[PDB]
């Protein structure tokens, strides 16, 4: 039975190993030094930064690096490889060094204990030393919040960053709408983000009733029963913000919610696009905000893959506005469970998770 | 059983149905009509090129559902689509990024043997299209029999379609290593059915079987070790005695016949090959370059490393008019033929356009 976050437990299973040689070792020696036990014998995490391979040749320090440790990293233990961008690399001996990071990483989990974990995080060239907009990333990754998301990628750019006040309560004070919020994946969302110290706005469908002033109320949040689907929907999420929030939202997450082609359509890919594209507009988020989708037979899949246009479409626009879309897909889920895809959304929701966008990640 | 390519006969068994909305569906019926029947369903295309928003995409649906039942079986499905990152408009991007989600679901609900596929053409691309037909060729055959639910990126660039459609690869000198047995040989096999004179490369204690592949093919055999740091040397000294110097395409396989071996032999001899035979002007002009993954570690980065090459490589080799491709094969020997055929789709001198895909052959 898999380990999830608590309270102040603390955030590895033992210590903390960070090698290889790069530009990432360094800061990240330094970033990580306060809240884990850091090494130079039974290991909660192994970090190798690959930043320094330069030619595929160099793969071997990957080789020479974990197979003297492997052995002794411990249940629901955490190995994370850090590379630079290929598609950014300054040879393409690089890039394909770079590119071949994602096949050691993903292959790598069939040979860990139970409930280890394996990531590949891939670092603007462009970062600037202090490597800041990389740390939300490494601290999702190096705790118990990110029990099942396992062999993915992430990609952060090359912005600065800036810790959260408090790092066990990221949001505190944000504004956080979450959509098919009465029950479900959607009413643990609201219950994460509360956590996390958001104040959240849980949309949901007129026929939730009691449900979602329920969710609302558990959460310390308000509830907005509306359709998103209406034509006046964001104008209704606006001025439901101008009452309770003096007009603004940080974080939106588009989730469907469980409560025919164009039904399909409309729900889970143009409602979403439309609340993206109206709340930005009208500057109800603005600077510092964060969207993020999360997906879930033709329809369906056309929807997904939907997700992920608007996700890597949207993002470049939102940029130059301050703001990061992001995406979680889930697999089987009712083994995994809902708080799992929550976390992974609430890592993306941190505003220190501004150097991350476009991505879409797996949970489970 | 599941129909493999043959003779003069037909390219499928059934009527094609191009329709859609777009740039694509009035040249690809001018290009297909004589050697299909146009408009119990062999092939089925639908042109989404004219979908510039996600509320469009409801036309895939409108398209489809009247006709996959009608669908024969081995049919083909192809949808073509515009290629997302150059799409004029966000809601462009999203509608054809989207494309994607809908062909890899739709072979769930398909007869078996009939495959999807998606393609992906440059909006910089000439109305006539030439350069996508290639690639609508091969799908639209017998040939592509176990490519499903891949995806397909077509540049912008204009072809020449070869002599004849049934020897593409006439009058090209092809380089395939690992050649004794197992795809190596079989690709030395397609190749020389499509008409290429096939160098066959393989180390030395393959011995004879070496040898069967070379004159199986009509072609030469050469023994060698493609790690050994001559390796460059050799295959061009043999270009220089056998084919005046030249070859059009290399196939990096090898085959059949501890961790620093397995990057040596699968990631690093390949690259070595390419950027020696690139450099040296062994291969030039029309240059096609197609690499071959294994069927784990080690081998899950040097499967990822050959997708590397392929991504990295291709910016520089298209400028020198080279392509590079590659297939990632597996669980086989499903058959030989049919990932030898995709190499060969790669090879052809009309697959200009076609450059850093990678597709699985299952």
């Amino acid at each position: 039975t898999l380990r999830r976050y608590r309270a102040g437990e603390p955030p590895l299973t033992g210590s903390l190993l960070i090698g290889g040689a790069g530009r990432v070792v360094e800061p990240l020696r330094a970033a990580l030094e306060k809240d884990y036990d850091l090494v130079g014998d039974s290991f909660g995490g192994l970090v190798f930064d690959a930043t320094g391979i330069t030619e595929p040749a160099g793969l071997k320090g990957l080789h020479e690096f974990f197979t003297p440790v492997l052995r002794n990293l411990g249940r629901c233990g955490r190995v994370v490889v850090v590379g630079g961008t290929p598609e950014a690399a300054a040879s393409t001996n690089e890039r394909i060094a770079q590119r071949a990071l994602e096949g050691f990483t993903r292959s790598l989990g069939k040979e860990l204990r139970r409930g280890a974990t394996t990531a590949l995080v891939y670092l603007s060239p462009d970062a600037k030393p202090a490597a800041t907009g990389l740390e939300s990333t490494m601290r999702f990754l190096l705790s118990a919040k990110s029990a099942y998301v396992d062999g993915q990628v992430f990609s952060v750019g090359a912005d600065d960053s800036t810790p959260p006040a408090d790092w066990e309560k990221p949001l505190d004070g944000k504004v956080a709408i979450v959509t098919g919020a009465a029950r479900g994946i959607g009413a643990t969302i609201a219950e994460v983000f509360a956590r996390d110290g958001a104040h959240v706005v849980a949309i949901d469908v007129e026929s939730a009733a009691e449900n979602l002033a329920e969710t609302a109320s558990k959460v310390g949040g308000t509830a907005l029963w509306l359709d998103v689907t209406a034509d006046d929907a964001v104008d209704k999420i606006s001025e439901h913000l101008r009452d309770h929030h003096g007009g603004k939202a940080d974080i939106l997450v588009n989730n469907a919610g469980i409560t025919r082609w164009d039904a399909v359509l409309a729900v889970n890919l143009l409602a979403p696009l439309r609340l993206t594209e109206g709340l930005v507009g009208n500057g109800s988020i603005g600077e510092g905000g964060r969207v993020i989708g999360l997906s879930s037979q033709t329809n369906y899949a056309t929807t997904k893959a939907g997700m992920i246009g608007i996700t890597q479409a949207l993002a470049p626009g939102l940029a130059a506005k301050g703001i990061t879309i992001n995406a979680v897909a889930p697999g089987f889920i009712e083994g995994g469970q809902p708080v799992d895809v929550a976390e992974a959304i609430a890592y993306f929701a941190s505003p220190a998770s501004n150097a991350v966008t476009g991505n879409v990640i797996r949970v489970c």
